[PDB]
């Protein structure tokens, strides 16, 4: 059940005079991740969707940092002998590692202003 134009359409209609990282912006972001359940991929094409090339450079640089300190101290549901995280979390047999890089997306495009 993944999002539809109309979803995304709404989504960003109703925070485009917002600011990334503001409270709108983080309030409606954060709802939808949490509704629709979605993989790395579709969180990628709703920022290439939403953000210029600019915010999406600095949301990848940071969520790779994020990522990085986050699987190099090791969590409970990754095996780094698979592949990276945006892979693993590609798989729909792995919902703790999708929910790991929602929340690691979401802080991430958070930290931003």
């Amino acid at each position: 059940r993944p999002w539809q134009m109309k979803d995304l359409q709404a989504i960003k209609q109703e925070v485009s005079q917002a600011a990334p990282g503001s409270p709108q912006f983080m309030q409606t972001i954060r709802l939808a991740v949490q509704q629709f359940d979605p993989t790395a991929k579709d969180l990628q094409d709703l920022l290439q969707y939403l953000c210029s090339s600019l915010v999406a450079s600095l949301h990848h640089q940071q969520l790779d940092s994020l990522i990085s300190e986050a699987e190099t101290r090791g969590i409970t549901g990754y095996n780094p002998l698979a592949g990276p995280l945006r892979v693993q979390a590609n798989n729909p047999q792995q919902q703790g590692l999708r929910r790991e890089y929602q929340q690691l997306w979401l802080a991430a495009f958070a930290a931003l202003p």
